């Protein structure tokens, strides 16, 4: 029945978040990264395992966030022209997971690649924090959804886009902040740049349907992302401890991790959590 139609607004945002959507776009040709080679090749084994890792999570998660994420919390939209909005978001994402292949393919050889897929595959970590954020997509795979299964899986959605990838960005951004991988760092900021967008628009959103659920829908639905707030940060510790300790970064990454948690409580309209705290400096400058 209903066409899109842009000529009558159906929101006072989507356009203005389309436009700048659209305006951001880039693909992995633009930024040239055969130059990080040179100071790929000084940092210590340990730092490079960690690199290579945490890329893999980054990947694993535009991954789900591209072909679970956007289209299941999309299909469901009424407004069209938000939807178009996150359809545009998901095709993002894979532009963003293929910018990390394009990384891997002249820092790594064939064989070392394997094994970064390998391992995130394997990863019990990882399979649980995906899993759990979506769990909450996949509930969606019916004819029709409640708001309050819509409200959380969008909640969902910016807890990935502005808190767990952080744990991953911090590293390229903190090599890059000292003039070490800054072409791959380049990348990440191009990506960094979309989803902090992503996560603004997507708790719009959910800040919308917050307003049209009933007085006991809003408290369930705010005792949920505590817990799930909760349940994410525990296995980020884990996480964090298990890739940085090799390189004795993991209260920095604890640090910023927090900080992008609040992040995103705030594009949720939600009071910060964790206690007001100065981000590493090397990770400003490489923002
Ligand atoms: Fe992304």
């Amino acid at each position: 029945m209903r066409a899109v139609n842009w000529n009558k607004k159906e929101d006072d945002f989507s356009l203005m978040f389309w436009k700048q959507n659209i305006a951001q776009f880039w693909t992995e040709e633009e930024i040239a990264v055969s130059s990080d080679k040179n100071t790929w090749v000084q940092l210590s084994k340990e730092e490079q395992i960690a690199y290579k890792r945490v890329l893999g999570g980054l990947t694993l998660l535009d991954t789900k966030q591209g072909g679970e994420g956007m289209p299941l919390v999309l299909v469901h939209l009424e407004n069209l022209q938000a939807k178009s909005v996150l359809a545009f978001m998901g095709a993002m994402e894979e532009v963003h997971a293929k910018s990390y292949s394009h990384i891997f393919t002249t820092l790594a050889t064939e064989e070392e690649i394997d094994d970064i897929f390998d391992w995130v595959d394997n990863h019990p970590l990882l399979e649980k924090k995906a899993g759990i954020i979506t769990s909450y997509y996949r509930r969606l795979l019916k004819p029709e959804v409640t708001k309050k299964e819509l409200y959380m899986a969008m909640v969902a959605s910016v807890f990935l886009e502005s808190y767990l990838f952080y744990s991953g960005f911090f590293y390229p951004l903190y090599l890059a902040g000292q003039g070490k991988l800054t072409a791959s760092g380049e990348i990440i900021n191009l990506i960094i740049r979309d989803e902090s967008i992503h996560g603004v628009f997507v708790g719009i959103l959910a800040q919308q349907i917050f307003a049209e659920l009933s007085a006991e829908e809003q408290q369930e639905v705010q005792k949920e992302t505590q817990e799930l707030l909760m349940e994410l940060y525990e296995i980020e510790m884990a996480y964090t401890e298990e890739i940085y300790t090799s390189i004795g970064l993991v209260e920095d990454v604890n640090r910023f991790v927090r900080y992008n948690a609040n992040k995103g409580l705030m594009n949720l309209g939600l009071e910060p959590k964790f206690e007001e705290e100065e981000i590493n400096p090397i990770v400003l400058n490489g923002l």
